[PDB]
């Protein structure tokens, strides 16, 4: 089982972490599934989930307009930047955070939740004890070896995604909104999506720290007429200038799906 992944992570020059779960059969694949990896932008899926969970207690939260100044803008905010003159609702910021990895939107939503500690508190509320977000955009992307900040494990990411997209953690309408946002993600076509047949529905959230060969993807997959699959592929590398590889993420994802 682990043999194909070790092979892959030695063509890549760094570490690959993989965890996949068949929700019907209960079969799993694990490879470095309990090691910590930098979240990079991938926490933004759970951010949107946390915002949805809070809207269950705070009616009208999703429609709340957030009017921000030019100061709220940080690099890689392609949606947020376009609406500087009108603002965006919490729901619009959430879709932007998920589907375009919009950094200003994420910081705005983090603020709504009480900062990185607020998001970590939400992940604890659903029983995730591994996840930790400690910093804001963009410092959380530093991905320095040995730093436990802003990390989780492939297994913890998979279990939390499972609880949120298929389980009871979100109420029924919020749960479908979360799934819909992941399904409409625009940044992951070359990662986990590239490993499934095009006739299978996929929702995913990517992460790309830009340094230390650190990039990732987690996804829910619906095989046609089949129980849904949940999986996470995370990578890192020892040298700051080591390049991440979308191909390696897709190859790792295919090995996980061909192995369940
Ligand atoms: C998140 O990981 C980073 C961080 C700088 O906020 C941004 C950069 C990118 S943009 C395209 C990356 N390539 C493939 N996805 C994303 C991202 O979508 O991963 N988030």
């Amino acid at each position: 089982v682990a043999e194909p992944f070790a092979k892959l992570e030695q063509d890549f020059g760094g570490s690959i972490g993989v965890y996949a779960m068949d929700t019907g059969s209960g079969a799993t694949v694990s490879y470095r599934a309990e090691e910590r990896f930098p979240l990079c932008s991938s926490y933004k899926g759970f951010l949107a989930a946390a915002v949805l969970a809070r809207s269950q207690q705070q009616a009208g939260l999703l429609d709340t307009p957030i009017r921000y100044g030019k100061n709220a803008l940080v690099p890689w905010s392609p949606i947020s930047e376009k609406y500087l003159t009108t603002g965006m609702t919490v729901a619009e910021l959430s879709a932007a955070a998920v589907q375009y990895s919009d950094n200003a939107a994420a910081n705005l939503l983090l603020k709504e939740l009480g900062g990185p500690a607020g998001l970590t508190a939400f992940m604890r509320s659903i029983g995730d004890t591994t996840f930790r977000l400690d910093r804001w955009e963009l410092e959380l992307n530093s991905a320095i070896p040995g730093d436990a900040r802003d990390t989780s494990s492939p297994r913890a990411v998979t279990e939390s995604l499972q609880k949120l997209t298929l389980g009871s953690a979100l109420a029924a309408p919020q749960r479908q909104q979360f799934v819909d946002w992941l399904k409409g993600n625009t940044t992951g076509n070359h990662r986990i999506r590239a490993a499934v047949p095009a006739d299978w529905a996929v929702g995913d959230k990517t992460g790309t720290c830009g340094v230390y060969g650190t990039a990732n993807d987690y996804a829910v997959v619906w095989p046609t007429g089949r129980a849904p699959i949940v999986l996470a592929v995370y990578t890192r590398a020892p040298n700051k200038d080591d390049k991440h590889s979308e191909a390696v993420i897709a190859a790792a994802a295919r090995l996980a799906l061909e192995g369940l």
